């Protein structure tokens, strides 16, 4: 976990994040979107659970991307919840939830749901 | 929002968090559950998009939370994604994901989803 | 369950549902919904765990609506997850997935993820 | 869709389902799970919007499991909500919740959420 987080990941849409694992359970670093309302990076911050493992469990972790930078304002928040499985074909399996802000009449669709799956490889 | 989010709320469940909203869109404090395998405070870290609106629309926001600290170690990290709207009766209207360090052989049941209401008042 | 769960139910946003639970975990009937590209009735169906449970535990069911009638072609189609709890305030808790059809360029963004909450009485 | 939809479909984690698709919408089958409190074939029902598209975009359905049958009985329903996309290489991309029945203080951990990939080749 914690070193073998820190790096560069890549997901199947081609997106990157680089992140820095802390002794303490903080996750800090950037986020480069392959799709979307994104252009550029854009910060980053999360925790992991870092005294995960007798039995090859994997680390959860989870982080929160704000989508505005000093090129664009999409209004919205994406946050990604997994674990961390390492080895030699480590990977983070993840779920996230995309929210943007909307009027009261249209919160009831204000969140999208999918899944990334990050790689040190690209893919 | 940023001012706005700032301080005590409370949900559904009487966990309570508190936040402190910081000029660059970073969200961080404490969260305290009421359930789970949660006892006293855990750190939370988070961001919100500081630039939110002429038509009333919520702030889109998201913050992390591992479930360990000098008490516990759940093995787990939960993300909320949601947005903040402001007002006489201002609130966080959340969807959360929960995963869970496993196997790779549960890796498809280590995730639960949710959804908190967060009130300034509580609830 | 069952016949607890016959009947007409309400939720939140002010849709209606009627629905027919049969004696082997058959769900039928139809859904008009007070928000989105729907219009009228439209047609559910699904199922329902007939033998729920000396815990007063909820009986748990899921049903589909696709979003297509005589007056209108959403391209689209929701699934409600939950269990119905019964007694003197009996209600269904759903956590929902709605999807698109989409190119396959956007299917990172085509489904939704909400909740309701259903009452036999409106709301 | 509809005739492109019936036929056996195999996922990820070795599960199979075998449906039909009717002529107006209905969706009605098996469904055999690799994983969970599931053995041998349990019963589905669900729907697919039937005028589905001159922009190649999928084809928007969802089914439902509840997970009883003469063998086993889970106090649990599964619905999968997704899209069907046809061709060379056609498949079913869905984003699935798992709901149990509980007690009313477990209801917030009642839902699990993931997401399996379905093609007519296993896998
Ligand atoms: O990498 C990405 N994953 C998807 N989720 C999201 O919020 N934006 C998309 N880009
Ligand atoms: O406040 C809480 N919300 C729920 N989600 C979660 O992760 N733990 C529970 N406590
Ligand atoms: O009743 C409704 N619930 C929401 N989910 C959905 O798919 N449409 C909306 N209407
Ligand atoms: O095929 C399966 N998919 C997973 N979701 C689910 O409910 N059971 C598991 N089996």
């Amino acid at each position: 976990a914690e070193a073998g987080i820190t790096g560069t990941w890549y997901n199947q849409l081609g997106s990157t994040f680089i992140v820095t694992a802390g002794a303490d359970g903080a996750l800090t670093g950037t986020y480069e979107s392959a799709v979307g309302n994104a252009e550029s990076r854009y910060v980053l911050t999360g925790r992991y659970d870092s005294a995960p493992a007798t039995d090859g469990s994997g680390t959860a972790l989870g982080w929160t991307v704000a989508w505005k930078n000093n090129y664009r304002n999409a209004h919205s928040a994406t946050t990604w919840s997994g674990q961390y499985v390492g080895g030699a074909e480590a990977r983070i399996n993840t779920q996230w939830l995309l929210t943007s802000g909307t009027t009261e009449a249209n919160a009831w669709k204000s969140t999208l749901v999918g899944h990334d799956t990050f790689t040190k490889v690209k893919p």
